[PDB]
This record gives C-alpha cells, structure tokens and sequence, in this order.
C-alpha cells in the first residue's frame, strides 16, 4: 500500500485499568510495524500495539469492558471484535477512521480463553495480515483444578502468508504456522508470531510441576491439533469454560477461533516440544519448546 | 453430461405424511436444477427436489422412515443415506434408476440433527454435486433448556467446486463455501447454498431472545468452525443429543457431516454475522447475518 | 536415497513380554520396506517392524514400558515418542544410529488410544515416509459399557505423499488417504495403509452385534471425520479415555493423533462402509468395509 511504505510505528504497551468492581478500561492502538516472523522474513503486520497477535488481556467473569481504539493506520480503518463480549456487531464492533479513536463497552460475562480480532471487512484480510490476539476471562470461582496446578503460560497459534495477497489468504496454504506467548505476571515471555523465538528461549518450568496452558487457535484458516510431547493433557477445559471438561487427553482438537485451558504434568528434566500435530504447520513453524530443569 | 444439456427440472415438494404414531413416509425426487450459487454463476446441480441442500425433514425419535425416491435424472442413478437411521447400506441406501422408483423403510432411534445425502458411487461426486441436506429427529425428552429458547432456526454449510470436475473434488480448493437456512415452521425462510442470500435476507430475532440454531457442516470436504458474532454458546449440544452437553463455547468444531444444538442470547439490537471463522471459507461465501430490532 | 536403492527389508514380528505386573518389554526395529499403498504403487516407507502404520501395542494402565528399537536403516537414524508415556522428549525419544540399538523406559498411567511415531526431525518427513502407528492403554476399570460390547477391531487412518518429497509433504493435498486394521486377537487381520485391502476383505461381524473400534488419525497431516455408514455411534470415549463420554455421534472429530474408543450397533445383514466423511480423503482411498453376516 502506497501510505504504508516504509512505515514501522513502534509498539505502544497495551494500557488497562480497573474503574470499578465489575469495569475495566482497555486502550489499544491499530498500527502498522515489521515483525520477523522467520529468519531474514519481514511482515510489515497490521496489527494491535504493534504485535502480532496483540496484547494480552485479562478480566473477571461480570466485568464490563470500556474498550477504546487509536487507529494509527495512515489509511485504513480498523476496528475490534472480542470474542469473550455480548455486543451489537453492527453497533460496537465498528471501524475507527485513520487517526481517529473510538470508545465501546460490552459485558465479558463467560469465562474462558476467547480470541479478539479486527471486525473490518474483508475480516480475513485483516485477521491474516496480523490482527488476531487473546483476551482470558477468568472463572468467578476458577477451575476445580486450580490447587493442583504449579506454574501457568498463554500461546496462541496464527499463520502467516504472502504479504497482504488476498489470493493467497483466501486459496494457498500458509506460509508459516507459529506459537507465541503473552505474559500472564511479571517475568513471563511476551513474544510475536514466529518460528523460532520459543524453540531458542524456550518456556521455563521445573521438574514434577502441573503446568497449565491458556491456549488459543486465532487461524486465520487452520484447525490445531495441540500436543505437548511427553506428557498426557490430565485436564482439559473447552474454550477455557470449567464445565467443558475433559481429562487424559493426547491432543486437543482446536477449531479456528478455538481455545482451552489445558494442564499436564511433566515428570523428567529435558525438553518438551509443543506442537500443532498437523505435521505440515509444525514443519513451516508450529513448534515451541518447554524446558523442564530440577529448577 | 450430455443428457444434462439445457436440463432444468423445476423444484418439486418434499412429500411427508405421518402413517403411525411411531411411522412417517417421505418422498423426496432427485432432479438436476440450476441454483445460483453466487451472483452470476449457475451450478446445474445434482438435487433432491430441486434445492441443494435439499429439503429440511424432522421426525420423532423413535419414528421409522419409509422413504421414497424419485428419480427424475435422465441418465445418473440416485440414492439416499440418512445418518439418523440404522439400516443395512448395500441394502437400503442403494440406487433408483432413471425414471424409477424406490422405497425403503428404517428406524430413526437417536436424536439429534443428522446429515443426509446420495450413497451412490462415487459419493464425492454426489454430494460435492448438490445431493446432501439435513434430517433432525426431535429428542422424545427435549432438551434441559427447551424453556429458555425464544426463536429457532435451521442452518446447513456446504462448498461448491467448478462444475461435475473430479480433479477439483479432490485436489482443489473449494470456489464458494455458503451458508442456508431450511423453515422449520410456516414463515421460516427456505434458501439455497449460496453466498448472498443470507447477507441480503437476514435471519430475523428480538432484542433479548435465546436463540437456538440446528446446524450441520455437510462438507463435502471441510471442517466447520462455527461461531455467531456478538455472542457466546450459552449451551451446545454435539450431534444434537442432550447428553452431549457443553457451555459457553465461543465457536463450535464440525466435522464433515457434523451436526450440532447451538444456543445463544442476543443482547442488543443490530446485525449480527455468523460465520465459519476459518475465514478463507468465510471470504468466499460463508457468512450469514442475523438481524436482531426492538420487533 | 542412495543406500535405500533396491532395498527392501522383510518385516519382522513385534516382540513383547510382561516383566512384571507393572512392567512390559517391547521390542521393534526400524526398517525400510516397501508396501503396496494403492494398486499397482508401491511405497519403499520407512518403518517399524517392515509395517505402516506399524504394529500393533497393548499395554494396561500404569504399565512401565522398557522399549528397544534396533535401527537396522543403513543411513538413517529413528527414533520413537509413544503419546501415552510420560518422559524427558530430549532424554527418552533420541534417535538410535544405524546397525545400533536403544532402550528407554516410561511410564503408561492413562488409559486410552495413543499415536506413537518416530521422533526425528524433520519428525512429519519421519510419520510421512510411514513412521507412526497406535499404542492402546487399557483402563484399570475398563469402561462403563464394555458388558454391551460383542466385537472388538482398531483401525488407523494415514495419508500417503509424493515419495519422500519435503515440499509435497509440507504444501501438497495428500495422493493418498487409506484405513488400516491391526490385530486384537488371533485370527484379526492385520493390514498396512492401502487403498483397498479393507475394502476387498471387509471386517466382519455378526447381526445385532455391538462393535467397539479403538481408533486413531496419525495424520501426518489431516483431521478425520470419522463415520460408519447405515449407524449411529452409541457411546465414544475421546482419545478412549473413560471420561471422555459422548453418546449418539454420528460422525466423530478426530485431530491429527487423535484417537477414540467408538461403540455402534449394527442392526441388519449386508456391507456398512466405514469412511473419513472429508469426502476427497475417502475418494483417495479412505473407505473400509464391515460385513455383516448372519454368520
Ligand atoms: O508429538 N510430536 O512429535
Ligand atoms: O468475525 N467473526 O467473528
Ligand atoms: O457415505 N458415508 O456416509
Ligand atoms: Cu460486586
Ligand atoms: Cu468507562
Ligand atoms: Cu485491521
Ligand atoms: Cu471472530
Ligand atoms: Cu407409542
Ligand atoms: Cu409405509
Ligand atoms: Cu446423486
Ligand atoms: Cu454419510
Ligand atoms: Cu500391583
Ligand atoms: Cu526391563
Ligand atoms: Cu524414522
Ligand atoms: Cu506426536
């Protein structure tokens, strides 16, 4: 796009405050920055706060969201869908114009692991180019598995494809499938849609630790066949919802847009590789390691 | 086909007569009929009664189906296989030939919302040509939340392909993928797979309604990732039976030929999209609206 | 490859033997056999015991395995990750050079129906070249319906790729998509991943039977639709863990290494086809045939 030559806004941190028991404000921006989604492979990404999938977010079960978006873009509109939300499409998932803002509010009345993404037509233009992320809503009383668990992580699965080929994302295979992590608490990884960067700094956990993943499949076109080597899923909760449970799972059917809270324990030191069992992805990227230490 | 050249054979009427409290007859024809399946194009395709998917039928667990099939093609043997039914298939789903007749009869002992289409060799070629639809058989107890759900819709996915090619069949991308809607009662609109229908004639609803939807991904080649906009599954129920139970899904998983009980809530007046969120599939036809007023 | 020219290395027997009354011995080779994938092609596949998917394992709940692989591939080193152990990936799934052996030892605590595949990198060159097969745990408690079950058989789905093509295997549909059937018991065939056996020696049953198939998709890189024409399924355990129940499927959601225990009733004699409902798989060769008898 003519307007977007080399442009590369750099990242602005996600701002969330609470303002009452039951409401949080949430202020993204829509802005266009490279990201290196393989080695050597610049994507000039649409994204929110210039990472790819963007922000993490996180509220309780009943609060309202007041959700403010800064479009950055010199020239497109962008806008926010959160799936956690009851809203009117056509009323709050609006587009907000070039350098304009726009303030919406919704109830996240679910728990789970819901993705969020641009709601601006072509939807799959903008999802794909690098508009996806994960907002977790937590359970007003947890999961009944929560004592057990040690040590917690988010990754979400995305694809990349050719640079903004409307073609390609609507009748080619990806180009790369990717993990990335978002921090829960301080300290944790907070990394971008890649092929590597979880393979070289892998997540840390300890030996004998119930270990709990907030997972998301954003697509913008697969299904996920989530697997953590060496390791049985003990506990699995569909969409991130406590009462969707499943137990001694191998691997964890994941529709697009799909999410879970899964749970495994890991029993020897090493490497656990997390995979996309759909070996093709996990070829072109899909692989993040875990590495388990007697620390 | 060139017995197929210039063939348009107009729609003819699902036929249904209950014969028993636990007995139902259908009759159903298979006719080659030109569909429009996005604006401009015209698949001449292979139908029961004229519409792909064809026509809704619902029945009471417990029914037995005596089915009959009229087969108006010139030249093409048809048969039928419906999911719902325990039946012998080199028996019961076998071909009627041209100009001929057939019945066969099968009990419908399980609930839910059922895929049905030709079991004629090879079955790609017939289903992918138009020959799938639907059949729900209601459960003899409900389901736990029948109070709660205000209105009710039927809706069935499918893709199209370039015309009878079997290279595409198999190998290819799907060229639409289309969202319609089968009446359930006097009023309910009745559509075919089409990209445009649905966008332009939206589903109707009332601020505040729980909505139930019976869905099913008939394929032939796709998995499904079913989700509404605006909303959350308050209840989901796999295949359409009760014991099948889940909560608070944001989007459904469907197999090829998977069927589901959906449930949501829609909060607020406007226009609510529902798609298949893998979203190459959306882009190239799979969305339907719901339009939701103070009415 | 060059030293795999002409070489074609007859298949050896799976060795087992319990140790104890937790403990079990397992021993299999890694070996390059050609097999007949579809009439007429031959497949020089890469695999356990001369095998794809390879043979049969069947351990109870809370058996420790000590497993040897005997590489006898002249070049290339294999490798094994079972999906029901628990262990170090880095430490217990390493490769085992050629002419050598290796042992390794884990633990199966959780009952079900688990891939196991060679755990090399590029591990989906490994499984795609024919490098996978299913373990099954048996539950401790064994599951809830198993008074009701008459017959007993596992099948696996694969797919077959353009001969040991990375690109293919990475971007390509698959050429192939084939069930296959490995003994519970003697006088159960056991076959290999081809496009007709199952279809030219149906499995067989018996009129009113209830049929239980403990079954997996190994991929390497699709999701199975998994349906047994002209019945319902009566009870499905997810990845065949007890827990897991749903009832009344018609069609059962399986990601790549996804498994299940399924359980239908056949009611009437005559063929029931047995397919992966992604209907382009089964026109490439995904279609098994169960023959009913009054025998
Ligand atoms: O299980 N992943 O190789
Ligand atoms: O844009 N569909 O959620
Ligand atoms: O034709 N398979 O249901
Ligand atoms: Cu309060
Ligand atoms: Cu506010
Ligand atoms: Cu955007
Ligand atoms: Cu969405
Ligand atoms: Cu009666
Ligand atoms: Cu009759
Ligand atoms: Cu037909
Ligand atoms: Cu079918
Ligand atoms: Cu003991
Ligand atoms: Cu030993
Ligand atoms: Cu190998
Ligand atoms: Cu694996």
């Amino acid at each position: 796009i003519a307007a977007h030559k080399g442009v590369n806004q750099a990242p602005v941190p996600l701002k969330m405050e609470r303002v009452g028991p039951h409401d949080v404000h949430i202020e993204m921006t829509a802005q266009i920055t490279d990201i290196e989604i393989d080695k050597g492979k610049i994507y000039k990404a649409w994204t929110f706060n210039g990472q790819a999938p963007g922000p993490l977010v996180v509220v309780n079960e009943g609060d309202t969201i007041h959700f403010t978006l800064k479009n950055m873009d010199p020239v497109v509109p962008h806008s926010m869908d959160f799936h956690a939300v009851h809203a009117s499409p056509s009323k709050d998932f609006i587009d907000v114009m070039p350098n304009k803002s726009g303030t919406f509010t919704y109830p996240a009345n679910k728990p789970g692991v819901f993705m969020y993404h641009a709601g601006t037509k072509p939807v799959l233009q903008h999802i794909a180019n690098g508009m996806h992320g994960v907002i977790i809503v937590k359970p007003k009383n947890g999961y009944p598995t929560d004592k057990e668990v040690d040590r917690e992580y988010v990754l979400i699965q995305n694809e990349w494809y050719k640079y903004n080929d409307m073609n390609d994302f609507q009748n080619g295979v990806p180009s790369y499938v990717v993990f990335s992590s978002k921090a829960l608490k301080p300290g944790d990884p907070n990394t971008n849609g890649d092929t590597f960067t979880l393979k070289e700094k892998p997540l840390l956990a300890k030996v004998g630790e119930k270990i709990r993943l907030y997972i998301n499949n954003v697509g913008p076109n697969e299904v996920s066949s989530f697997h953590v080597v060496g390791t049985v899923f003990d506990d699995v909760y569909l969409d991130g919802n406590p009462n969707n449970h499943l137990q001694g799972m191998q691997t964890v059917m994941l529709p697009a847009s799909g999410g879970a809270v899964v749970e495994f324990t890991v029993t020897r030191p090493g490497t656990y590789p997390i995979v996309t069992h759909q070996f093709n992805h996990a070829q072109k990227g899909a692989v993040a390691m875990l590495k388990v230490t007697e620390t």
